[PDB]
């Protein structure tokens, strides 16, 4: 056939039940996840294909980085709780692999100042017993599914995106065959 698992794609042996339709998991240490964000931009062109009713899961992971990885996804939960992912996204990106300004996670709240969360609120967040259940699903999620690299995508509980299998010549059409792939398995 034109999509055939163990190529575009690879099927879950073990599926997980009660999974968000299209989850996406990510780490900003992560040198491919930071070409997925500003180069490629693969969840908005994903997203552009999606049909009716499906919605979009990011979360982040915590086996890359050390110490910082975990501080790291206990700020997305910071960004999920309060909405600001669409802020923060490029300059954690670039504060982690670009300017390598983060070090800290003092640094990681400087990026949340400058994109314009109060110190307050970021702080109030970053305590937050919602944010730690926000925390536990992140780990949970890629728990289910043993994660071991990013990025990754799954579909529905079941299938997981296999890039490796895509023509890289050209990102533009890449990105489509990504994306369409989503589509798929989406309807499948």
């Amino acid at each position: 056939a034109q999509y055939e698992d163990g190529k575009q794609y690879t099927t879950l042996e073990k599926p997980v039940a009660g999974a968000p339709q299209v989850l996406e998991f990510f780490s900003f240490f992560c040198p491919h996840c930071y070409q997925f964000e500003e180069v490629l931009h693969i969840s908005d062109n994903v997203k552009k294909k999606l049909p009716e009713g499906v919605k979009m899961t990011k979360y982040h992971v915590n086996f890359m980085g050390g110490d910082l990885g975990k501080d790291l996804t206990q700020a997305w939960a910071v960004a999920m709780a309060l909405g600001v992912e669409d802020k923060v996204t490029v300059p954690l990106f670039e504060g982690v692999q670009k300017t390598q300004t983060i070090r800290s996670a003092s640094d990681i709240r400087d990026v949340f100042i400058n994109a314009g969360i109060k110190g307050e609120e970021y702080d109030a967040a970053w305590n937050s017993f919602v944010v730690k259940s926000l925390v536990a699903q992140q780990e949970k999620a890629a728990a289910d599914v043993q994660l071991r690299g990013v990025p990754a995508m799954f579909v529905n509980g079941k299938y997981q995106l296999n890039p490796q299998g895509m023509d890289t010549s050209n990102m533009d059409v890449f990105v489509q065959q990504y994306a369409d792939t989503v589509k798929y398995l989406s309807e499948k």
